[PDB]
């Protein structure tokens, strides 16, 4: 029905965070968002990464979560976000009591918007 | 269990509309649907669109919604159904009372079927 | 919103099945998964499919319901992870009592990994 739609769209969209809100934190250096690059692939294949992001493959997050700080709010991203890799990671983080979102648009969006990207 | 999977799939699928139903609208010219290209990327990168679509990014659809017909049914689309643009636009529309759906297959699936695309 | 999102992510992810699981089952001839290509596009359009897959159009799934064995585990796949035919089928299948899962990554991600994909004619 019309209610179930709004309810599903509200929760679903809640799993994401606007890339603008992440860009504002990044510039203002207010540091309240930590960006996790959760795609599975060697640095040789990725060669890219959002400015200040922390490499942490999705298939290892459930085993390396102890490196993260609970008080921080995490923002995870994959190659395109059109896969289930972002949500997979998110479920782990949300269950461990963390507060995390999937970056709307993912890496593709971010590079397409010409936003800060580094090589390292 | 499956009762949960079935409930999600039913609501989720109700957010979309088959491209076979939208095409049949413009070929028979019944003015039943209005196609909205909610892509945020600039006109340059887009280069083309769906024959008859009204370009209107998901980021502005919230304000430019004053130029839409409350009685008409709207169908939003993007490059690929792998982003929250369609769903965000749907939250905006379905909330203002409008009735809308996401174009199943986005522009990518519409081109793959060699369907009519107007350059602009 | 916490539990709601954990509920959604859990149920949503239970729809799919890892591709490492589907491949490791066809390369080991374990055959515990029956892959179904539920694309509605004609053969002339989709001149390729996952190796050893049954062409079960999502639009003819109910019409040919008797051709499915309620004992086998079905794995459906679409064009890309954005299309909705995979989930449309999953609905008919799950409701009819069948055990089904949607291939994570769809054909697009299956081809982009150099995985086995024969061509029909």
């Amino acid at each position: 029905m019309n209610d179930k739609k709004i309810e599903l769209l509200t929760t679903y969209l809640s799993l994401y965070i606007d890339h603008h809100t992440v860009l504002a934190d990044m510039q203002n250096a207010t540091g309240k968002y930590v960006v996790l690059d959760v795609r599975n692939a060697p640095a040789q294949v990725k060669k890219d990464q959002i400015k200040g992001a922390i490499a942490m493959p999705a298939k290892d997050l459930a085993t390396r979560i102890g490196e993260l700080d609970p008080a921080k709010t995490y923002v995870v991203y994959d190659w395109t976000g059109g896969t289930t890799l972002g949500k997979t990671a998110l479920l782990v983080l949300l269950s461990a009591g963390f507060e995390a979102y999937e970056l709307a648009g993912a890496l593709e969006g971010w590079k397409g918007m010409q936003l800060p990207v580094e090589t390292l």
